[PDB]
């Protein structure tokens, strides 16, 4: 498999403007007619290079001479010697009901329904399947209508008839130009919501969410969702949708979660089916934030789109910012920013400490599916949040109209786009560019001083990024690297220097510098990096006292969980050496008594207490460690719960009661409430067994909503109580034959921390509910286990790089995404031991070995092993 790389990108010999697409549909066999209007624009010699993947070509026709100038080679339909202008027809033949790549077109349960980004299209006719080339679409769609009621494609319906022998089609026109990703094409019978949004200048538009029949009952949260995320855009980015319809279908069968093709968005249904006894909190709010996000992309993704694949950060960090946004002006803005936090530290600080460590505008890419990544989305997010930072919100919402005017309607970069903030604001953006292109996390070392003589407080800040495997050579970056200093009585110190203001937001851009603040009255307490204002590690020599004092007094919310944070990870550090020499749990009475003032605090937000009472999950554990001992992180995190359950019991037990709620309602003060009473429910479920058996089993049998009925269970799993498998025997004897809810039992079957979990999990590959052709049931088992469990997934036998071999041997040939996914657990071999690593490399060796082994497996496999 060759690479690509964005420095060889060139403009396109030819662009196609309009393209008429006729399906003649059937799962086994379908026709797919092209008529391209093509233009050239390169060398009068050149010829027209056409990808196509898995097509069985029919004819080739320009302007309706049947064409023999002409060669197909791995990849390509190579077309020689034409005019500057003509007509391309091409027919040809694919097979969706063989698509279990799932990409293209292929089936989903009874329907048909296409993914297409990135390079999906391409596996449907050949085409210029490049970002670049934006074409004008009308879909005529043919099909046996008992079969296919509804068929669906962008835009609006122009035209339908009805055929001899029991078909009829429909013919569909979108006024917009488009990349050939944002095509979609849905064939089926649905139920269908239907609903109106009336924009704010009197556009009328007709929503319409097709689900399967019988599901009606879990449509109209997602149907809210869209209507919220239509308002939001309103009014904080002043953008309205510019379509009649707006499309969602919902689909089981499904890689890339949820998609923005434009008007008819195609979403796994995890992504869009929510009812109080099926789906939780976190379900709804991942509902909301999905529905916003593909709506967003509508703007940042298709009315500006991306020059090619190196820039997808350009649609994916802003419209991630976007998404989060969205949710912390309706929710909880410093829970979402504590979440989203968890993730950067937790999850993507590993992938930029990995093999696959690439910047957020990728250089060199061999599979383009492998880089729909954290560092893309979220580390994207993070860039575009710190122009925000820097920039404030009245610039970058003038950089967003800026980027708009210049580019709508076509495809743009990530450059264009700082090119833009840059000019709207005046702010100089050159140094910060770095950080689309340099990769890896830098670390961030600090020391201060205070000079009681001069009133003067000193931070000496310094720099690095360490070498990646990608890249050998370095940079400072523009760090905005926000401050506040908190005097003896918890108030914020005026920064200022020579008699003037000094921002907050310092641009920490050498290597070493120092600031210097001066009329600083009382020695400072500094809360650092504030709002977790750049993506970077922070290196202060924090004393205990310090934190705590933050914990009770810094003004954002984020910063009083911030410093919880700090103040465990000394101890977590502290307790995985003493696990490896045998010893006990060690922790300082003043320790627990920062998390009892937590609990018995009035006046904090039950939404914060309950974040500060969420201890690091093992992953957000691991990145503390340069060697990562999986076992020992996961016993002292449940020794670590034990212990508060312990010593805070009285108090956990009060706290559990004060916030129980008769009525469930999805809103935000009662979530709050909810998380805070679940977060107090699992430190119970870790005390005294006979009290947390009846607590946890009384939850369970008690809750009128799914939220408190899986807390309940997963706290039974994570304490291995009494009461686990009778809970866990009704929840699958009830739930069996919905597999979303069975998605929850899955991932607490293959997280648990039972000593035969490697078992249980090989014997749910036999489950009537599980299928290793949904990667949703794939995910929910095989995943968690080795993504979710890595006590278990690196038990020191091997036996759980064994079994993702085995799984992965299967997925290589049937879903190569789902696969590469799966595999990212193995290729994390160089933070473990040298017994673990010598292993995991084997059964990397192994995997490189397999016949017909996949681009998307080759690239993650020959990056772990160099
Ligand atoms: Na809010
Ligand atoms: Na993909
Ligand atoms: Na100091
Ligand atoms: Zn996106």
């Amino acid at each position: 498999p060759q690479a690509k790389y964005r420095h060889d990108y060139r403009a396109p010999d030819y662009q196609i403007t309009d393209i008429d697409l006729t399906f003649d549909l059937d799962a086994q066999k379908t026709v797919v007619t092209a008529v391209s209007q093509a233009v050239r624009h390169g060398a009068s010699d050149a010829p027209l290079r056409l990808n196509g993947e898995d097509l069985k070509l029919v004819s080739v026709h320009i302007n309706d001479e049947p064409w023999t100038a002409w060669k197909e080679e791995e990849g390509a339909l190579v077309i020689s010697n034409l005019p500057e202008r003509f007509t391309l027809k091409i027919i040809n033949e694919i097979s969706p009901a063989a698509n279990t790549a799932l990409e293209g077109l292929y089936q989903s349960g009874d329907a048909l329904c296409t993914q297409c980004e990135a390079e999906g299209f391409r596996h449907i006719t050949y085409y210029l399947d490049r970002p670049d080339v934006l074409a004008r679409f009308t879909t005529k769609i043919i099909a046996d209508k008992i079969k296919y009621p509804f068929l669906l494609s962008n835009g609006n319906r122009v035209a339908q008839g009805e055929l001899e022998n029991g078909r009829h089609w429909v013919q569909w026109q979108d006024p917009f130009p488009k990349p050939c990703y944002l095509f979609a094409l849905v064939a089926g019978d649905f139920d269908v919501l239907r609903d109106t949004f009336t924009t704010r200048s009197g556009r009328e538009v007709a929503l319409e969410l097709y689900v399967d029949r019988g599901n009606l009952d879990r449509a109209p949260w997602a149907m809210t969702s869209l209507k919220n995320s239509m308002k939001w855009d309103e009014e904080r980015f002043g953008l309205e949708y510019d379509l009649d319809i707006y499309m969602i279908v919902a689909v089981d069968f499904f890689n890339m979660g949820a998609m923005e093709n434009k008007g008819l968005n195609i979403f796994n249904s995890k992504y869009v089916l929510a009812r109080t006894d099926t789906a939780t909190d976190k379900d709804y709010l991942d509902i909301e934030r999905v529905i916003g996000h593909e709506y967003f992309h509508n703007w940042t993704g298709n009315r500006v789109t991306c020059r090619d694949w190196f820039q997808l950060s350009l649609k994916e960090g802003l419209t991630v910012f976007r998404d989060q946004e969205f949710s912390s002006d309706l929710g909880s803005r410093a829970v979402n920013r504590i979440n989203n936090v968890r993730t950067m530290r937790g999850l993507q600080f590993a992938e930029d400490a990995s093999p696959m460590a690439h910047p957020i505008r990728p250089d060199m890419v061999i599979e383009m599916n492998n880089f729909y990544t954290l560092t893309v989305y979220e580390k994207g997010a993070e860039v575009i949040r710190m122009i925000h930072t820097l920039l404030g919100e009245e610039n970058f919402q003038k950089g967003m109209q800026l980027y708009f005017e210049r580019h709508d309607g076509s495809a743009a970069t990530c450059d264009d786009f700082v090119q833009a903030m840059e000019d709207a604001s005046n702010v100089d953006l050159s140094h910060f560019r770095r950080w689309y292109s340099q990769s890896g996390t830098p670390i961030v070392t600090v020391k201060d001083d205070y000079n009681p003589e001069t009133e003067q407080y000193t931070l000496t800040i310094s720099q690095r990024t360490p070498a990646t495997p990608d890249q050998a050579e370095k940079q400072p970056l523009h760090i905005p690297f926000a401050i506040e200093l908190y005097d003896n009585e918890g108030k914020v110190i005026p920064l200022q220097k020579g008699g003037h203001p000094v921002n907050s937001v310092l641009n920490v851009t050498q290597a070493e510098q120092t600031f210097v603040f001066d009329n600083v009255y009382f020695q400072p307490v500094p809360a650092l990096l504030c709002e977790f204002s750049a993506p970077v590690k922070l290196e202060y020599k924090w004393s205990d006292q310090q934190l705590t004092f933050l914990m009770r007094h810094a003004r954002n919310d984020f910063s009083r969980w911030d410093a919880a944070q700090s103040l465990l990870a000394t101890y977590i550090k502290l307790n995985v050496a003493r696990h490896q020499q045998g010893q006990p749990l060690s922790l300082p009475v003043h320790v627990a008594d920062a998390f009892r003032a937590v609990l018995l605090d009035e006046k904090i937000d039950p939404a914060l207490a309950a974040e500060i009472l969420t201890l690091p999950s093992v992953n957000e554990m691991a990145e503390l460690f340069d060697i990562i001992d999986p076992i020992a992180i996961a016993e002292v995190r449940e020794a670590l719960t034990r212990t508060l359950a312990t010593e805070l019991a009285d108090e956990l037990l009060a706290i559990y009661n004060a916030n129980y709620q008769s009525e469930y309602r999805v809103e935000h003060e009662d979530i709050a409430k909810r998380t805070l009473r679940n977060a107090c429910l699992r430190f119970l479920a870790f005390g005294e067994t006979h009290l947390a058996d009846v607590l946890v089993s009384k939850q369970f049998h008690e809750a009128n909503n799914m939220t408190d009925a899986l807390a309940a269970l997963s706290a039974a799993v994570a304490a291995q109580l009494p009461c686990r498998d009778a809970l866990m025997q009704e929840y699958d004897d009830k739930w069996h034959q919905n597999g979303l809810v069975m998605d929850k039992w899955f991932i607490l079957q293959a997280t648990s921390p039972a000593a035969n979990v490697l078992e249980t999990v090989r014997g749910l590959l036999q489950h009537r509910s599980f299928t290793m052709s949904n990667p949703n049931r794939i995910r929910s088992l095989i995943g968690a286990f080795a993504g979710s469990n890595p006590a278990a997934f690196h038990a020191e036998d091997g036996s759980g790089y064994l079994f993702l071999v085995e799984m992965l041997t299967d997925l290589n040939s049937r879903n190569p995404q789902v696969a590469s996914r799966l595999i990212e657990p193995l290729i994390r071999l160089k933070r473990y031991d040298a017994k673990r690593q010598e292993k995991m490399r084997a059964a990397l060796e192994q995997l490189k070995g397999l016949e017909n082994l996949s681009g998307d497996l080759y690239e993650k496999i020959t990056k772990a092993l160099a």
